[PDB]
């Protein structure tokens, strides 16, 4: 129960050779207006300049006339651009990789994961600037040609989380610059130099390219700063991931993809391999100290098992090595800030208010050894029923478990919390499997046969359903969202059908 | 010569008890059924309350239960049987697309094949609503991305296409397990009415469930009850204020709000073609078409012998009584159309217009409560306030221009982006128009005019249109959910 | 009770008539219709020489010349009155189905059901006959991807689908603008006779081409001449000669040539679904489907209860007339498939194997000339040689396993690969068989059969099955030529 | 009319360093069966070893070894291997593009553009490995699913010509390595050492990415090599491009690729922009000395402007720089080899004697620079009818004239030759433009407008009609022909349809 956690001047020095290496300019991002900081301790490294509101003003209409050029360039000449920037990020994956865990305070392998998923969905980006693919079909019309073609659509705004603070902005530009897009980001309050890092890579390969300078700008700042740029009528898209976005963008006539959190189950059956359940409830519940918007959260488990599971989930979650996410033994790392601390321990309060009994964890760690950062050990909660705090989603590592007989009756208390994210069971049983994805099973966006809630990879569409908002992003087609379609009639026959048969000559 | 009151109502009644609705039933006193022929009220019809949406709502929500996990091909199945039943009684729908509508009977014919169209189309997706396999990066996995079932779908209809736009929803909808509530136009309700008897009759044939499709008769109120209903995850209104509100609840939208739509005449354009394609874009439909043609952006060198050619067009056009096949135009669909049409006007004239054709009323004393006018061509000099905001009435602003991509600025100027056209034997201009830094609209055509749109495109448009695809192509998406499904076979944890 | 001649003779003279064939100008003395319910001969036909082959192709080569520029959205509406005139005369060619194929009642109207449900998929896919559209990199160019109808398709078709499998071919071809012309099964002539009548009313009905199909009715030679000729740029054969031929003169082939369909039987295997599906799968028909199950591959572990079951079962099937709704299973078609049978069965105890069950001929004296036969349960210690080398016949035989994979190999280890079946409870059984290293079949399926297919599936197998495929998903595209499509508009020469 | 030709000696060390940089053991390949060799002197380079149709089989057995692994490998790990691979060649780009010059003859900048359409297609195949797109789909049957999967077919052979030595073996290897198969390349005769090149750069990208050692292999042979190649029941796709390979593999129901040549022409209409018409065919006849598939051989002009037309071109063919594919000003290396411009010279002359005027080239140039290599200025022709000659391809630089009228005229001419592979019009007219490419145009694979017969890119599907065998490569969804189809319905309901009603039990 005890842990060496570094120095917020380790750390400092870390997050600026990081920074300078990616080419970053020190001098010329520094100031007094905002700060970055690093969950590891909770303490600052150092002060930002900010924009304005006015300053993303011009940033949108400097990505504007970036636009106006981007978009004649030939997709193919636009993946050129993006495959460059893949290669950088190759390059300095573990420079990158040091920033994500400072500022999101991710455990290495995923902070390197998290790089790896850019550098994956440039690969992707890269293929997909020679497809974007519309149709021909038949027209009805003799001597007429029928097709549908794709288009850039203009200037997209994104505004990312602190929990993804590279991989969502990637998901959103490798596939906006390839569909002829120019991009404003507004990265979390919580994780600029992230964002910093990104944009300086980007601008080098920009530069090598010979392509526009504002096809990627990042805006620092805070909420006035973000809702400038959701409320810009130069802003078509407007990408939101980690709620009143949607109806301020519908109002303007604007597009959004929202993806706004997730409260995700997963079922285990009477003939699901306990070892492997076990194995993936601890990964998808406390992976990330549950803060990622794939964590697991409820667990719906037979009652012919749920002893057993419960016995096991017990021991897994004590066993969980909580310290330094820079260590190689460090499993959970800590939770942002203590907001998110005070959140955490008043629902598991609450959990057990309404019934339910704690299992395991929930406790602080190692408190004065970095007396400003959070390290708590992820909490087991058995829940008698699916109350109030159960289906309200808590961003910490808090997994219900609920009891249920009949495979309906799982899939009833999967799907009637609001939100829609991802889904998983449990099974070896053919049939349950495939009740479980049916259009009568789970309700989800993402819904998987034995693997977590956090199942999903470059190749998928990325999002939910219901209170998470609808959005798509990363693979599959989620492209078409970052382009505007065109039907086009091709009369080559040089006549028109005469209304009444009337020809005005 | 215009069809009398009484006989029109007797013709509405007919068609309406052989599209199988019961008379004493949905009569009433709440609401009137109306004709723009005359523009008499017709009779009495009962209304919903909000609470009567409401059930429902509850109604097509548990229809939803047992639809959803009925194979595709059986509930495309009901629509194909749907689709002979509508082609049983096209005449009869027809009667009452003119009656309530306006529009002349060869129209009202097309909008009711269109019906059967999509119908026949829809069943075709009933065995495809195609999802995707792919491979994973995982060994021992398997990757798929299917499409569900979505719940109730409200439509919200336009007096203007009074059964095409439901159909369109409607057809759709059904083979994609989905069931419906719709709210026609207050303008419009027996057409409604016929059109969901008919498909009643239908669901009884196939032993389906009773409440697939409901039809929802009101005022404003009855519509917002359905826009903010909890269980209702898609909205598909056709005509501002839907978007936010159902965005605001986490719903899904289709918009398809309306239409400024503008070709382009280039100096090689066949002249003969053109103002063909022009004459019936802009007057079809006396110019109440969501994808009629409002603005034409000619060249400078041949300005002049266009609007020449157009005047004499439009002084020509034959307008009256929409059951005769001799007319062209029948009648605006109300005074309020009528007034807005003649502000307009005025107002172009202020904003340094010059009325060249068209305008008046026409035939007053035939029909007083009728509003039967002839198309206005207007010269403007340049794109001012009113040739940027829609006005739903047959007006034809005529501009010029001498650079292509200013032809293509002026087309894209404006708030709406439903459909253009441009009129060119230059192939480069045709490509150049169709590009990327081309017309901006959902619909953007060659040598056809903006109402060039058929049952296997998309259709729908960007910008303050609303952004919203109906009918043809992968549109079916927007009434499904999508899920992403990884299986693992190989026992083991591997992660990403 | 086994129908007479005399009365099966009048039936199919009436479903003749009804359908629209003119018998006095198809009947004749070169060609012989006969039954396979009683092995009569009905009465003679005209037959077609070579050079009337010739004739065939050059009137469907100038009927293609019309079809080809027809919207196919119209052509779709020839197939859609097609389809009406199918489901109007559904009984009338069923009994055509079951006459000349023998085949039961109740699977007779099914394969003309397949030829209705075929008729509104294509219908669909005349709105989409999908191409791309693309990026180029090339500055001021545009790409894309278009399909063009190919030309006179031939379609060779054998006796156990006499109607669906041309149906497929047909109603797919001509939505593509494609033209047909039709060998069938010298076994199976007046079915063909009675569709092409209705398919040539429904072209009158439409006002299409005269020559989009024609029935060649012939021996050998006339396949032959169909086969060879330079005009047909595709040829689909449903029964091995006919693959390198084509590919000689740079023609396409689908081709369908057989299947020896197994499935696996674990042990978590629900046994009741497992005896039914296969008892149906290798008995209907009298095993003379493609898709017939032929070799069951069965855990050690469980064998001795499924060998149990299945021979109770087999014991019990009802043979007989197939007008008779008690009747499971039929005739086989004609003596050379009973001596087939016979010929394999011994062979198979030669090889070591044992009779569990059937095998012998059923009633002779009723009817001397037919061969209603119980079907055979074969015990085999291996897959020997006659286990994969498939007769056209009901045989399965029984083989063991216990390791999965080991029964994937069994699966896979023979020269056909049209279908194969996995009974399982098991999720990770069920993925590991439809994995890319599981059964390597065309149709691969979980606790279903081996004729567990439809119409929105892609039909058709790998290895000597011959590769084709027919009917659903994009299928369509063998009817088909692809053109890629690089369009320059910017007026300068851009260099990839 | 004069050249300096660099000698072969100079030749043999330029291609010696290439091979070694790209990681050739020419201690190794080096042998006395065959002769490596260069069209710009017609001389032989080295001799090499030969594979026997023992080793043609040996090396098959092997490639099916590796695709039992690789088949269940990952497709997106399979396309990592890709991405390697694509990096070694961007490495090498010039190295290879020597080979190319020396043993195709092509001009510098043909020889890069060819080595780079190989990394174009690499990245357009690791796009690939994330899609391989199925389908999902209704069934009728209640209580079941319904999908199509795509799964990998097994070894395919690679059958290329000297033209383009080094990018069709790239389409088909990158497109079949991402789906999941093996590759055994049998090159031309007359281009082994490019072949080496490639394989050696793939087999280091295999051993640094720990992928099987039988993924790809080259047997350097004569045609007793290929028929073996083509005649193994476990090579179950033949890709052959550049006649008996159809039937033979049909007979033991394997599947084919075929592209084996194009007759192809452009119609000029009235309104063709001449300056961009001339320049386009200039480079479509004469480019890689009129020896690629897609060489642009028969121009259908209409006779209002068909002598201006003849003038333009007669002027254009007279400046063509002929000689040393090296020097940074040739435009037209050399011919292969001797039959080549035997077979030349004797169609020039049928021509002639069929009625047809030579306007321009058709000479040997500075045969006593270079005697044993065939320099020859580019043939133009004017027809009075498409005779036999015309419509019986000659691979060589001969650009025959024939008149038109009527579009539908010139339509007839395109078609009416027993090749389909590419077809160009040049007009400013927008309904001329749309005939052309209409389903009773041009009835040939690639159809174009104002741009020639060449006009081709990685994204869109290559291959050709008629005669030149239907096979399509490359682009779009070619790649479904290196997979097998399979239809899945799945049943989770218990149940079965009873025949008749009955129940076994």
């Amino acid at each position: 129960v005890t842990a060496a956690i570094s120095g917020t001047d380790e750390i400092r020095a870390r997050a600026e050779q990081a920074l300078t290496r990616c080419g970053v300019d020190l001098t010329a991002v520094k100031g007094d207006a905002l700060t970055a900081r690093t969950p590891l301790t909770g303490a600052d490294l150092f002060g930002l300049r900010a924009q304005t509101p006015e300053d993303v003003d011009r940033a949108v209409e400097a990505a504007h006339t970036a636009f106006l050029t981007w978009r004649t360039t030939p997709a193919p000449v636009r993946g050129a651009l993006v495959k460059r920037f893949g290669e950088l990020l190759t390059e300095h994956k573990q420079d990158l990789a040091d920033l994500v865990t400072i500022e999101a305070g991710k455990i290495r392998s995923e902070a390197l994961g998290e790089v790896q998923e850019m550098i994956d969905i440039c690969d992707f980006a890269v293929g997909l600037s020679r497809q974007l693919y519309g149709r021909t079909m038949p027209t009805e019309r003799p001597g007429h040609r029928l097709m549908e073609t794709w288009h850039p659509l203009g200037v997209v705004g994104v505004i990312s989380a602190f929990n993804f603070p590279v991989a969502v902005w990637a998901w959103n530009a490798a596939v906006a610059l390839v569909c002829g897009d120019t991009v404003v980001w507004k990265p979390s309050e919580l994780t600029p130099l992230t964002a910093l890092a990104c944009a300086a890579l980007l601008d080098l390969a920009i530069a090598d390219a010979g392509a526009p300078k504002g096809l990627n700008q990042v805006v620092v700042g805070a909420a006035d700063v973000g809702e400038r740029l959701v409320d810009s009528p130069r802003v078509p898209l407007v990408s939101a991931t980690g709620r009143a976005v949607g109806p301020r963008v519908a109002a303007r006539f604007g597009r959004t993809i929202l993806e706004l959190g997730g409260n995700n189950a997963a079922v285990v059956t009477p003939s699901a391999d306990l070892d492997l359940t076990v194995n993936a409830a601890v990964f998808a519940a406390a992976g990330t100290a549950g803060q990622r918007c794939t964590t697991l959260r409820r667990l719906i488990v037979h009652e012919d098992i749920a002893d057993t599971v419960v016995e096991r989930l017990t021991a897994a979650f004590e066993r969980l090595p909580i310290g330094d996410p820079f260590q190689d033994t460090t499993l959970v790392g800590p939770l942002v800030n203590e907001a998110a601390f005070g959140r955490m321990r008043e629902a598991v309060e609450r959990a057990t208010a309404e019934g339910g009994t704690l299992c395991a964890g929930g406790e602080r760690q190692f408190p004065d050894a970095a007396p400003g950062a959070y390290y708590v050990r992820p909490a087991l909660v058995r829940m008698p029923a699916q109350t109030a705090v159960v289906r309200e989603e808590t961003f910490a590592p808090i997994l219900y478990v609920l009891t249920y007989r009949d495979l309906d009756e799982a899939i009833r208390l999967n799907n009637e919390v609001p939100q829609g994210l991802s889904a998983g069971i449990f099974t070896a049983d053919q049939s349950e499997a495939e009740r479980f994805l049916a259009p009568d099973g789970a309700d989800c966006g993402i819904a998987n046969v034995n693997i977590g809630t956090s199942g999903a990879e470059i190749g998928g569409a990325f999002g939910g359903e219901k209170e998470t908002g609808g959005g798509r992003e990363s693979g599959s087609d989620a492209w078409r969202a970052y382009m505007r379609r065109a039907t086009n009639t091709v009369n080559y026959s040089g006549r028109v059908t005469l209304a009444q048969g009337v020809d005005f000559s």
